[PDB]
């Protein structure tokens, strides 16, 4: 609904370019923590409108960008601020651990 889907080849725009902060989860479906959080994500999009924008990477059917961040396990989360890494999570949290995690950037 409000999580922006990204692809190789919107990410610039879409993250780099993009005004104020940004948490991209790179994941995959065969991830099961990564399906674990998803949920969470929608509620966080909805909630911190506004303040944040959220965005998903799926790294099977855009395998380019996950290596020029050393991602090495999923999820992984990344927090960009304009247009650079500000934090990053590895692994599955819940809901109010991520608020935590974004209020510490924020």
């Amino acid at each position: 609904d409000k999580i922006i889907h990204l692809t190789d080849d919107s990410f610039d725009t879409d993250v780099l370019k993009a005004d104020g902060a940004i948490l991209v989860d790179f994941w995959a479906e065969w991830c099961g923590p990564c399906k674990m959080i998803a949920p969470i994500l929608d509620e966080i999009a909805d909630e911190y409108q506004g303040k944040l924008t959220v965005a998903k990477l799926n790294i099977d059917q855009n395998p380019g960008t996950a290596p020029k961040y050393g991602i090495r396990s999923i999820p992984t989360l990344l927090l960009f601020k304009n247009g650079e890494v500000a934090a990053t999570k590895v692994g599955a949290l819940s809901k109010g651990q991520l608020k935590e995690f974004l209020d510490a950037n924020l």
